[PDB]
């Protein structure tokens, strides 16, 4: 322990230990959102962002990764299921159709699932990065629990132990910033909570009463790294370097719009190859974007942003890809 | 006419028929203990396989035209009727859970056949009641989002403001033994006919608004859906007035335990006893399968409705159960 930032805690909550950060925000009910990317008729969601149907439910087999590489499924949003050294865990699931605890107003996803909870394969960890209604879904929770159990270990951050046991896990493990657990069979592979800026609320007046964060996960043979949400910050570059090199990581390219007030909870495309920079992998995931309209910007507009920022930097598409909605990816290391 | 209307109580509506009593005591901690227990994926994929719809693979196979009748089975009471130049859906539930909340409520254990973006142009939705397995409000924004004015919803009165609310100009409210049509070709008649139920969403609007049955007359076929109900008369009158019908769909589901529930939800014996009084050719076992809302095994529904079926002097193919999602072409 030498030079990590740490919480980062407030009165009793706990405020982001960045310097970027403002303290100004006012929700989400019909504001932001509108319509200003404007989704159409279905047909042309389905030519632009077609669904695609999961290897793991054509082949229910071969849903390992036989140790050495890497596999990776985008399952919409921040979804993403990661197979590696004996271990296939979830991240941030998102099932249901609106991300809102009514079920009058909210978010609705464009976009279905690509798969349910009943069609994916024996899962051994879920990651949580922060609590808001896009990341955590009740009922996602309440599938998982039910055909899992037990045996699904929850890894979330601080202040959401209570939350999990009350939705009925009894696996769960909750970490600080820079704090460590692992699986209990697997005890080769780390489970690391680490820093970033964002914020939790899910009702009135708990706000950050629960801890954002974003998950690096350190096996013998494969290193990855899950933003979660986040503006751009320092913590980045002491995740890159504390751990790292990585050989994957999901960062958010979504949700960016008016940057004069997101950017310090939201990087836009240009941030997220700064994220790529700073974190040491070699190779990134588009995730946020694509199924939820969380912000202003065209549905679109995102992955050209993405490619603009990736050219200016001096990288190609191969280097921080975007994948279709079920689309899966194989990555062999050295 | 010996037409049996009704009606309107010192305050809501009654039901009219005798053997009405008060049987009501909502299921938040009444028979909740669930002892039919559908579990084990394994147990799901035999018991109740989910069909792919034909107009998934083949959408242009719309049919209707030919003078017969397709019917498509999805959950529940969700049924989609085609036959004499219409597609008409009925009391269409798509949602995980029929319930106000995400939290608490009944969610199906058998998910929805298709989606509303896959199905054909659907020129009606009929509903019977109000209640939240037979009324779907994320369904109704859905269809009159992807649908608008394109939709015939037929309600019974006192859902206008409801359904305008939704955002719905296509909208009918009925009192049962009355009339109407779809504006395009008036040819097919739909009436709203009675029924054994009641009417619930929030607290307080107890029967604030009507419920019943619906019987579509078009010149090649005519067809009835029962929609919710115990044995009450009428279903003679129905088969009066109107009749011999071609297909029925009967709820044959929820009818456990008997002392509470035959008041307002016929077993499959009384199935058959409507399916023997409406005067129907076939029947096709509506409800069941989908929602577990009440106590009896989730697969005894249609083993008693063959014993009763046997009983009757009755064949399996008189009344028929279909799979979820899987159609049938009832022509002649
Ligand atoms: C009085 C009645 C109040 C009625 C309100 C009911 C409708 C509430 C709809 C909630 C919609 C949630 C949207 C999904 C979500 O979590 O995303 C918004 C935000 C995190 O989204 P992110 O991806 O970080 O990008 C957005 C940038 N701001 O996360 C958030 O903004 C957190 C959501 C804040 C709203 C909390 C819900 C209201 C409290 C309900 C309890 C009232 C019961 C009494
Ligand atoms: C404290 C405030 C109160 C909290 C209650 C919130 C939880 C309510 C859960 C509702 C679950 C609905 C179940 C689905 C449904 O409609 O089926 C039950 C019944 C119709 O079922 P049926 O097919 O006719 O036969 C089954 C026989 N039981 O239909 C019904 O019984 C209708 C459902 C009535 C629920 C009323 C809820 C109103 C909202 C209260 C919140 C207001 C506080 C502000
Ligand atoms: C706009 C109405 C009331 C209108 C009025 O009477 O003026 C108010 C009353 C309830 C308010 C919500 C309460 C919960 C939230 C509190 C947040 O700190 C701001 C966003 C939310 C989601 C609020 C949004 C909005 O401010 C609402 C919906
Ligand atoms: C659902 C009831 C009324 C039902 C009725 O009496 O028929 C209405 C009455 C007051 C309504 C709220 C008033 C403040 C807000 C107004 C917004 O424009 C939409 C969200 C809120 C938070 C509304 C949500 C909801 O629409 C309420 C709670
Ligand atoms: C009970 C009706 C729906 C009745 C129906 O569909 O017939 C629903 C519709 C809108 C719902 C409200 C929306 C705003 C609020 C959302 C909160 O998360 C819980 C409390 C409130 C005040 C809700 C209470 C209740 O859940 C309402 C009023
Ligand atoms: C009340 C139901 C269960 C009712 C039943 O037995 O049918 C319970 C089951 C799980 C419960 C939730 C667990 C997670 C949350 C814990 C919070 O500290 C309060 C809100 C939430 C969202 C809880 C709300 C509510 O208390 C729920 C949904
Ligand atoms: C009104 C009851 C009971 C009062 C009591 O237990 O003393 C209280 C108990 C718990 C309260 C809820 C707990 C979860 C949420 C906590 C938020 O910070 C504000 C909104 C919510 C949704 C609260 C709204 C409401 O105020 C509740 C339901
Ligand atoms: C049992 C609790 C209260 C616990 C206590 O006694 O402290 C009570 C409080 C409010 C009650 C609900 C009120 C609305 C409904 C009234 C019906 O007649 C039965 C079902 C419902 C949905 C009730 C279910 C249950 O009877 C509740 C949830
Ligand atoms: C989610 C809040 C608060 C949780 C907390 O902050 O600790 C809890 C506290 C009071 C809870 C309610 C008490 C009465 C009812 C008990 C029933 O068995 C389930 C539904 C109801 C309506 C409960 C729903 C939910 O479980 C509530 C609203
Ligand atoms: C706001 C929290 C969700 C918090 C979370 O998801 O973490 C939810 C969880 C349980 C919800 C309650 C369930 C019972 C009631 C259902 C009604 O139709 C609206 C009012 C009540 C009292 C609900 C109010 C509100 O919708 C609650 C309290
Ligand atoms: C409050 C939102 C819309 C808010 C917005 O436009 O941002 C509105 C939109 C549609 C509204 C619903 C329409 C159907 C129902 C009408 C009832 O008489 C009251 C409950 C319901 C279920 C309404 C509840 C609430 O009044 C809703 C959900
Ligand atoms: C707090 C407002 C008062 C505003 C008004 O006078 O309209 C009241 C009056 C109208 C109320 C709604 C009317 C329809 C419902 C009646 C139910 O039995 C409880 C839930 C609902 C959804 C109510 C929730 C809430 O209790 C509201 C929104
Ligand atoms: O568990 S799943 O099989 O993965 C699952 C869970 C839910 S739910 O979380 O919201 O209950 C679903 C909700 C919808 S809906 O359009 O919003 O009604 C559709 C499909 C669902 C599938
Ligand atoms: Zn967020
Ligand atoms: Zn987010
Ligand atoms: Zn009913
Ligand atoms: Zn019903």
């Amino acid at each position: 322990k030498s030079k990590k930032g740490k919480d980062g805690r407030f009165v009793n909550p706990w405020p982001t230990w960045k310097n970027p950060s403002i303290p100004n925000v006012l929700r989400w009910l019909i504001m932001e959102k509108d319509h200003s990317s404007v989704p159409s008729s279905k047909e042309e969601l389905d030519k632009e962002l077609p669904v695609l149907k999961p290897y793991f439910i054509t082949n229910p087999e071969e849903a390992g990764v036989r140790e050495a590489g890497l596999r990776v499924t985008w399952l919409g949003h921040a979804t993403v299921m990661v197979e590696m050294d004996e271990l296939i865990f979830l991240t941030d699931p998102i099932f249901s159709s609106r991300a809102s605890p009514s079920q009058y107003m909210g978010p609705k996803r464009f976009r279905r699932s690509p798969c349910t909870i009943s069609e994916l394969p024996p899962i051994d960890a879920v990651l949580i990065s922060h609590n808001h209604y896009d990341h955590l879904d009740y009922n996602s929770v309440i599938a998982l629990n039910e055909r899992f159990g037990n045996e699904l270990r929850w890894f979330v951050p601080l202040g959401l132990l209570d939350w999990m046991q009350k939705c009925g896990c009894e696996n769960v493990i909750e970490l600080d910033w820079w704090e460590e657990n692992c699986v209990p069979g697997h005890d080769k592979v780390t489970f690391v909570f680490t820093p970033s800026q964002h914020w939790c609320k899910r009702t009135l007046m708990d706000d950050n009463k629960v801890l954002w964060g974003s998950w690096s996960v350190l096996g013998p043979w494969n290193r990855f790294f899950f933003a979660g949400d986040t503006g751009y910050c320092p913590a980045f570059e002491e995740i890159g370097k504390r751990f790292g090199p990585f050989d994957l990581a999901a960062i958010p390219i979504g949700a960016y719009e008016p940057r004069w007030f997101m950017k310090y909870q939201h990087v836009d495309p240009e941030e997220a190859v700064r994220i790529h920079t700073d974190v040491q992998t070699k190779k990134s995931m588009a995730i946020h974007w694509g199924t939820f309209a969380l912000a202003n910007e065209h549905y679109l507009e995102p992955p050209v942003k993405l490619n603009e920022a990736l050219e200016r930097y001096g990288l190609n598409a191969e280097d921080f890809f975007v994948l279709k909605h079920g689309e899966s990816r194989y990555l062999n290391n050295d």
